[PDB]
């Protein structure tokens, strides 16, 4: 029983160290290359712009075909696509398998997720939600940690390897004991139909507004991501140590405020939450920005704003994701999959800004960039919030 939804998360660990364990591993890749340390944050935009490739269409086709089938074939892509890249001859090929193994990472929300809510009761599913909830806030703090000490002992390689081994257990665990739950077996899957669909969604302008807002406001965290290898390492010449140590209070924070989040949830609205996690966010950008203009190599001082404004996102986004879903009014798999969509489009574009950004005027130009989005986010709180 159980042992479906644990092999799902163990999917889901695999594919988002799939992006954190990486970025550190980068250098090495780019070195192994002989290709400009410009590719390495193009490595998570790619990674990312897969996720937004069949996101649309596989919540609608998993449930016309069966949920087995398509979850299946999703997670032996990833294993294929991971063992692939070892293959890849230059940085150009290399980016490009970073692409189709992202397209791995829509079959968590759209296939897996959705399989979960028609298995289980509500009790159970609100405990799982919690559990793949407290892995996407691990990965991030273990995954550059140990990226970092990977790539001292083994080959990048070996990390692709890891990733196939670990999704090739949760393949023969749902095999066995994921059961089929889709409702509209056998029916038709019109493209014009799905077309219609996403076209009315997008009609909605609050609903547009929550996930553009979304997708702003953790652009700076996950640019922080895709550079803080090329940032700390190549940028201020320092080691794995200040590199990887530097990661513990930005997403420890991030936990920190998430735990706040779960003890004051019952007493404060999603509306209250968005407001008192609005002020450590604009707070936390500021003092960034501030600092690597006053001076570029300011690095703690922008990890320190940094863990500010972590803390005050694991505070408020989980209750604006919430609004964003109460917003439209249309069914949960082509909201939830528009909304990601626009996310992505914010993250694969914001990343790419941010990485010409820091390599045309260092960290001021990175953290000033990243305090624009979160003023994009706080215009759009005005409108959505009344
Ligand atoms: C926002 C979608 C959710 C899509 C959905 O289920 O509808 C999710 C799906 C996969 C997620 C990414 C996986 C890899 C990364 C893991 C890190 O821990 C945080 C940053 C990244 C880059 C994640 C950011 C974001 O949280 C994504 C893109
Ligand atoms: C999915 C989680 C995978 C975890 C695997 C991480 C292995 C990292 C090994 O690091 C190495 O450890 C040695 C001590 O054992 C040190 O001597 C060495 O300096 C360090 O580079
Ligand atoms: C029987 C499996 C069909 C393929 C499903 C995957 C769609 C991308
Ligand atoms: C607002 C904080 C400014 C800190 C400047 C740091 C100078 C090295
Ligand atoms: C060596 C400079 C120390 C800066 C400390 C800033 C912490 C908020
Ligand atoms: C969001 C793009 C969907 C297109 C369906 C034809
Ligand atoms: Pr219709
Ligand atoms: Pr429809």
């Amino acid at each position: 029983a159980l042992l479906f939804p644990l092999c799902l998360v163990l999917y889901e660990f695999s594919t988002y160290i799939g992006n954190d364990m990486i970025q550190p591993g980068m250098l090495a890749v780019v070195e192994q290359y002989q290709a400009g340390i410009d590719w390495v944050p193009t490595s998570m935009t790619a990674y990312l712009a897969g996720g937004m490739f069949l996101q649309w269409l596989l919540g609608p086709l998993s449930d016309r075909i069966g949920r087995r089938p398509v979850m299946l074939a999703g997670v032996v892509w990833f294993i294929v696509t991971c063992l692939a890249i070892l293959l890849a001859q230059n940085i150009e090929q290399f980016t490009l398998l970073r692409f189709l193994q992202g397209i791995s990472l829509c079959f968590i929300g759209a296939v897996g997720y959705a399989a979960i809510r028609e298995s289980f009761e509500e009790a159970v599913c609100i405990k799982i939600t919690a559990l793949m909830a407290n892995v996407a806030l691990i990965a991030p703090l273990l995954g550059p940690l140990v990226g970092a000490a990977w790539i001292h002992v083994l080959p990048w390689e070996g990390m692709f390897v890891l990733f196939a081994a670990l999704a090739a257990i949760s393949f023969f665990g749902l095999q066995r004991a994921m059961p089929e739950t889709a409702t509209r077996i056998g029916e038709k899957l019109s493209l014009k139909e799905l077309g219609r669909d996403y076209k009315l969604v997008l009609k909605n302008g609050r609903f547009v507004a929550g996930a553009l807002a979304l997708g702003f406001v953790s652009l700076p965290l996950l640019a922080w991501i895709a550079q803080s290898p090329i940032i700390i390492i190549t940028g201020e010449q320092l080691s794995s140590y200040e590199y990887g140590l530097l990661q513990v209070p930005i997403f420890g924070a991030l936990i920190a405020g998430n735990l706040l989040l779960a003890r004051l949830t019952s007493r404060r609205t999603v509306r209250s939450l968005i407001i008192m996690g609005g002020w450590p966010i604009m707070i936390g950008l500021l003092v960034a920005a501030a600092a690597t203009v006053i001076s570029s190599h300011a690095y703690l001082w922008m990890t320190a704003g940094l863990s500010i404004y972590a803390f005050g996102i694991g505070l408020a986004n989980a209750g604006l994701v919430r609004l964003t879903e109460f917003a439209s009014d249309m069914s949960k798999g082509t909201v939830s999959a528009a909304m990601g969509m626009l996310q992505m489009l914010i993250f694969t574009v914001g990343i790419e800004i941010s990485k010409h950004a820091w390599l045309n005027g260092g960290n001021g130009l990175f953290n000033l960039f990243n305090l624009v989005n979160g003023i994009l986010w706080l215009s759009l709180m005005v409108i959505f919030l009344k």
